[PDB]
C-alpha cells in the first residue's frame, strides 16, 4: 500500500519538569487529524493558545528551541520533536500545562517508549515528505549546517569541544536513518552541559531543572554521572538527536543528507528557513506503494 500518515492510536501523558525552567509540567500526547501536523496547546492559558510546530514559529534559539505565538512560549521542544521525527508521527496535539516541556531523562527514550507503548495508527492520507534536490547551506563564522541530496535519511555531525574530557574522542558520527535505526542509535542519547556554566545559566533561567538524573553533567576533568555513559560517544549522538527535532519543524519527513559543524538550534533554524525560501532546492513527494520508498518504518 502506499506510506499513510500516522498519528498517535491512543492518549499519552506524562509528567516532569522542564530542564530550562524547573517547573513542574503535565504532557499529554493526543491523536489529531491528517495534515495536522505536531501542534502545542498551551492549557494551563484559558483560551488555550495553540502554537503549530513549525520553523515559522520558532523565537528563540538559545540553549533549545523555542516556540512562540503571541506572548506565550513553548520552550524545548527539540527532543520530543526528534521522537516524533524518529516514529514518523505526522499529526499529534502536544498539550503542555506550562511552557517548556519535561526533560524526562535528557533523551528521546522516555518519550519513544510512552508513544510505542500506546501505538501509532495509520491514517487515510499519504505521508507526504520533502525531498532535497540540491545542496542547501548557512555558515556563521566555524559553524555551518548543510542539506544535500541523498536517496534516503541521514544525519552526520562534527562537535569540537576545547575541554579535555571531549580532546581526543569520537566527535564524529553519521547515522543512516533510512531504515529502523532511530530508536537503538540515538533515542536514547542524553543532553549535556558543564558544570562551570551552571551559575551563569541560572541567571538566564536557564538550566533550572537539570540535575544528573537528566542531563550528562561535564566538570573541569571528568563527567560527574556516576553511573556512566550509554554510548562512547554520547555527545555528537545527541547533537543528532536535537538535528533531527530541529529538522522535522520542516512538517515532514526528509529524504536527504542533513551534515552539521558545531552548529546547534540556531543555525538548524536559520537552515530550514533559507531551504523554505529556497523552493528549488526541494520538492514535495509521496510513495503509492512502501515498496519502492527509499525509507521504510516499523509496524504502528
Ligand atoms: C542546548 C543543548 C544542551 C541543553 N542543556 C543541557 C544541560 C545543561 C546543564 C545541566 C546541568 C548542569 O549542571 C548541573 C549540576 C551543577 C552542579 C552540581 C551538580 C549538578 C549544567 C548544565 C545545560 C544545557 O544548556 C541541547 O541538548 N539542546 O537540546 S546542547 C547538548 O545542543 O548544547
Ligand atoms: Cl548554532
Ligand atoms: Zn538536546
Amino acid at each position: 500500500s502506499m506510506i499513510k500518515q500516522r498519528t498517535l492510536k491512543n492518549i499519552i501523558r506524562a509528567t516532569g519538569v522542564g530542564l530550562h525552567s524547573g517547573e513542574k509540567v503535565y504532557l499529554t500526547l493526543k491523536p489529531a487529524p491528517v495534515d495536522t501536523g505536531i501542534v502545542f496547546c498551551r492549557t494551563d492559558l484559558d483560551p488555550v493558545v495553540e502554537i503549530p510546530a513549525r520553523a515559522e514559529n520558532v523565537g528563540e534559539t538559545t540553549m533549545s528551541t523555542t516556540l512562540v505565538k503571541g506572548d506565550v512560549k513553548v520552550d524545548t521542544v527539540e527532543h520530543l520533536l526528534s521522537a516524533m521525527a524518529g516514529l514518523g508521527i505526522d499529526n499529534a496535539y502536544v498539550e503542555l500545562s506550562a511552557s517548556e516541556v519535561p526533560i524526562m531523562d535528557g533523551s528521546a527514550g522516555p518519550f519513544v517508549f510512552l508513544i510505542q507503548s500506546a501505538g501509532l495508527q495509520e491514517q487515510e492520507a499519504a505521508k507526504k515528505f520533502i525531498r532535497i534536490k540540491r545542496e542547501v547551506s548557512v555558515e556563521e563564522g566555524d559553524k555551518r549546517a548543510v542539506f544535500v541530496p541523498f536517496d534516503g535519511f541521514k544525519v552526520s555531525f562534527e562537535i569540537d569541544f576545547d575541554h579535555p574530557v571531549f580532546r581526543g574522542r569520537t566527535q564524529q558520527a553519521s547515522v543512516d536513518f533510512s531504515s529502523t535505526s532511530f530508536v537503538k542509535e540515538v533515542s536514547r542519547a542524553r543532553t549535556f552541559g558543564f558544570m562551570r556554566d551552571i551559575e551563569y545559566l541560572r541567571s538566564q533561567n536557564l538550566a533550572l531543572g537539570g540535575s544528573v538524573e537528566n542531563a550528562i553533567v561535564v566538570d573541569e576533568n571528568r563527567v560527574l554521572n556516576e553511573d556512566g555513559l550509554r554510548y562512547e560517544d554520547e555527545f555528537v549522538k545527541h547533537k543528532i538527536l536535537d538535528a533531527i527535532g530541529d529538522l522535522y519543524l520542516l512538517g515532514n519527513s526528509l529524504i536527504g543528507e542533513f551534515r552539521g559543524f558545531k552548529s546547534g538550534h540556531a543555525l538548524n533554524n536559520q537552515l530550514l528557513r533559507t531551504l523554505i525560501a529556497d523552493k528549488d532546492a526541494w520538492e514535495v513527494v509521496t510513495f503509492e506503494d512502501a515498496r519502492t520508498a527509499p525509507i521504510s518504518y516499523m509496524r504502528p
